[PDB]
C-alpha cells in the first residue's frame, strides 16, 4: 500500500542514517561503482545484510545499480562527504533526543505551558540543553556552519557590504558567515554575538557572549540575523526585533535573512521548529508584520535560491 | 529540495503519530469536515499549532482541505478507527524501542554475534523482551490480530477447511485466525500454539503454551504458520519446518502463509525484519527452498492479494 509506506516513512530516514552514520557512504566518493563483497572484506560489514540495505537505497534513489555494483546518485554525492550539511542533518534527524521530542509532540499540542515537545522530554529548552550535550551542540553548530558557508557567495553578490564599517552578526553561532564575508570584504570591524561558555577565537572577529532577548549592543551600522526568528514565537520574535530598534540609529541597517514559507515547498520543517523550539516558518508578509510591530520598515526585499529551501533577504531600518 | 525531504522522511511518520496516538483522528469519522476552531474549544488542542499540523497532513494526502475545514482521505479513513491495523502500526513504528533499535542498525551490520539491532539496544531478542513490556506486546499482538481478521475472508475462499478434522495454528498469537475460521467452519477441533505465560480463553479453542524451535505437537491433519518465518533466519526457518515434518504424518498438511517479496513493492519491511528479528523478506522459490531442505514437498501454491502486501499461500506435505 501507499498509506503503510507513508506510515513507514521513518524507515527511509533510518536506512540513510545507518548508511551515513557508520561511514559506509564515504566509500562512494567521486561517483565510483563499489563492489559490496570487497567492501565486506575491507570494512567487515555483513555482505548479505548490507546488500539488502543497498537494494532499499536503490529504491529510494540514493544508490544506482549497474555491473553488479552500486554508486551514489548525482544528487546524493553529498553523503560521500562526512563534512557535508546533509551528513549532519540525518545524524540529528532521528537521534534519540529528536525521537523523544517527537513522542511528546502529540501531548505538547494540548499544553498551554509555553514549553516545546523537546523541553517536555528533556527538561530544558533546546539551546539551554545543548550547553551540556556535545553530540547535539557540535552537530547542530556544524550544520548551521555548513549552510552559512553555502549561502555566503550569493549574499555578497545581491548586497553591497563595502558601504558599511561596523558589522554585527546576532546569533552567528561558530561565526562562519562574517569570517567568510571578512575574507572577501577587508578593513571592517567584525563582531559575532551568541551564547558562549567559552569565547571562540578568529583573526579580526570580536566574539560577544550575550542574549538578544535581553539587549543588542548599539553603535553598529550593519546588523545580521540569519535563521534565528524561526526558532522563536511571534512575541519573542517581536521582542528580538524591538531590541534591534532600541540599538539601531537612523543610518543603521538590519539584514533579516531566513528560510521563507513558500506554498510549493514542504511544511515538514514548520513542524520540526514547533517540536524543537515552539517556533514556526514565516512568509515575507509575516516577517514584515512582526518587523512593523517592533518599529522597523522594509526597504529592500529579494529571494535567494538555495538547494534545500528558498531564503528571504529583508533589509530593515528604523522609523 | 528532494534529498532533504527524503532525509526528513521521519517527520511524515511522527506527524501521523501525533495525529493518531492523541486520538484527534477519531474526530474525523465517516468523512465529516472538521472545523479546527470547534475542535480547539471541545478537545483543548492549540488552534494555530494543530492547524499547521493539518496543513502538513494535507501535503501528505492524509487530510483534504476545503473552505478552511479538514476531512480524512478515502485511503486514510482507517485513522478514524482507533482499533484499525494502521493505528497500531504507527503507534509501534516510531516508539522509543523501535527508535533505539534503528540507532543500533548501522552498528549491527559490522557484528557477526547473531544479535538483532533490537537485542543490541534492549539486551534481549524481540519476543523475549515483549514478555517484560506490555506496551510492545499488547500493540504488536493487536496489530497481528487485525491483519489476521482482514485476510480470513479470502483464505476461506481459496482453501477447503471442511475436509480437515484437527487444526493447529502454530504461532497464532491471540488466535483470531482460528476463532474466525471456527465461526464459519463448525464441528472441528481447534488449537492455537504460542508463547503464553497466561493461557488466553475462548469458546472451543485449545490454547497451548509451546516453542516451535523445540517441537510442534503431532496428531493434527492441518497445520497453519502465518507471518512467522519472516521473523527468523534461514537456519531457524528450516528448524521450524523440520519440527513440522517430525510432527506431521502422510495425511497431514501445512499451510505456510506469509507476506512475499515481489519486486514491484517496497523493500522497507525487509529492513525492519532485519532490525527487529534478524529476519528477512522471502519470495515463493526462497520459501520453497527452505521447505525442501526441511524435507517437505509443495502440493498447491496460490497468491492472496491484501491492501498492504501480496501474500504467499503454500500447501506443504512430508516426503
Ligand atoms: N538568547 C540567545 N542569545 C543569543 N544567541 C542565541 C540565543 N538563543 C539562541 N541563540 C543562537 O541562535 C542561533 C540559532 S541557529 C542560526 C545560526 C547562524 N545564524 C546561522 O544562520 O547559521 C544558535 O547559534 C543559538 O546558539
Ligand atoms: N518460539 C516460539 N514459539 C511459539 N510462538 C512463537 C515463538 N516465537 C515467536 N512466536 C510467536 O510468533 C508470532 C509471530 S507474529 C504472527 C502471529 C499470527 N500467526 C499472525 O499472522 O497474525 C507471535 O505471536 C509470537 O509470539
Ligand atoms: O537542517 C536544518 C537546517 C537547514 C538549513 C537551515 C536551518 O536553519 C536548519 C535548521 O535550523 C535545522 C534545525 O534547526 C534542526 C535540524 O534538525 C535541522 C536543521
Ligand atoms: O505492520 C506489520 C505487519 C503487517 C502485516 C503482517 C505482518 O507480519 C506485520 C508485521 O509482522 C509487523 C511487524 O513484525 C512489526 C511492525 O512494526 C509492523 C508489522
Ligand atoms: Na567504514
Amino acid at each position: 500500500s501507499m498509506l503503510t509506506e507513508l506510515i513507514a516513512s521513518n524507515r527511509r530516514s533510518a536506512a540513510i542514517h545507518a548508511f551515513v552514520d557508520t561511514g559506509l557512504s564515504t566509500h562512494f566518493k567521486d561517483g565510483i561503482y563499489v563492489d559490496i563483497s570487497e567492501l565486506s572484506r575491507k570494512s567487515g560489514v555483513n555482505y548479505a545484510r548490507f546488500s539488502r540495505l543497498c537494494d532499499f537505497l536503490v529504491e529510494m534513489g540514493v544508490l544506482v545499480s549497474n555491473d553488479n555494483k552500486f554508486r551514489l546518485s548525482d544528487e546524493c554525492h553529498v553523503f560521500a562527504n562526512p563534512e557535508s550539511f546533509e551528513s549532519f542533518m540525518i545524524k540529528l534527524e532521528i537521534c534519540s533526543h529528536y525521537s523523544n521530542a517527537w513522542l511528546m509532540y502529540g501531548k505538547s499540542l494540548f499544553e498551554d505551558d509555553g514549553k516545546s515537545a523537546f523541553e517536555m522530554a528533556h527538561g530544558r529548552p533546546f539551546f539551554e540543553y545543548l550547553d551540556g550535550n556535545k553530540f547535539l551542540k557540535s552537530n547542530f553548530d556544524a550544520l548551521m556552519t555548513r549552510v552559512s558557508n553555502l549561502i555566503v557567495e550569493k549574499l555578497l553578490g545581491i548586497y553591497d557590504f563595502n558601504q558599511h564599517n561596523r558589522i554585527l552578526d546576532v546569533g552567528g553561532g561558530e561565526g562562519e558567515l562574517l569570517v567568510r564575508i571578512s575574507e572577501k570584504v577587508k578593513g571592517k570591524h567584525y563582531a559575532v554575538l551568541d551564547r558562549y561558555s567559552e569565547l571562540p577565537v578568529s583573526d579580526n572577529i570580536d566574539f560577544i557572549n550575550g542574549n538578544f532577548l535581553n539587549s543588542i549592543p548599539s553603535g553598529y551600522d550593519l546588523y545580521i540575523l540569519k535563521n534565528v526568528l524561526h526558532n522563536w514565537s511571534d512575541s519573542d520574535s517581536i521582542l528580538i526585533l524591538e531590541n534591534f530598534r532600541k540599538a539601531m540609529d537612523k543610518n543603521s541597517s538590519l539584514l533579516l535573512i531566513n528560510m521563507v514559507k513558500e506554498p510549493e515547498f514542504s511544511r515538514s520543517f514548520d513542524i520540526l521548529m514547533d517540536v524543537l523550539f515552539l517556533g514556526k516558518e514565516r512568509s515575507f508578509t509575516e516577517f514584515e508584520y512582526l518587523a512593523n510591530q517592533a518599529g522597523l520598515v522594509v526597504q529592500e526585499t529579494k529571494v535567494i535560491d538555495q538547494s534545500y529551501s528558498p531564503y528571504s533577504f529583508i533589509k530593515l531600518q528604523i522609523k
